[PDB]
DNA sequence: TCATGTCAAGGCCGATTATTTTTTCCCCAAAATCGCCGGTTTAAAATTCCCCAGAAGG
């Protein structure tokens, strides 16, 4: 009923089963690969993603 | 070094485990069938005993 419900599931049945079965062509498990990957590291402040508009206020102040 | 299809599930087969049913084996008792031996009966074959004729010897 709530999407945030939805990413709930979906996350922990990732992490219980998509992520955990081994794969049919690697045959291991995709934590283990992961732990062997090596990606470059994030940058501390993530690139602002928010709609920005400028408006005008009211003469009262609403 | 570019760019470059990949993963999961379903179905089928084989092997293993569990449950049920059927068949066999062993031992004991009773009945039936079959086998062997002996005796009896029937049929066929063999041997010995009396009178007629022929042949041989003195």
């Amino acid at each position: 009923e709530s999407i945030e419900e939805l990413n709930f599931l979906l996350h922990r049945w990732l992490d219980q089963v998509a992520n955990r079965k081994p794969n049919a062509t690697t045959g291991i498990s995709p934590q283990e690969r992961w732990a062997e990957e090596s990606l470059k590291p994030l940058p501390l402040k993530d690139y602002d993603t928010s709609y920005l508009s400028y408006r005008k206020v009211h003469w009262d102040g609403s």
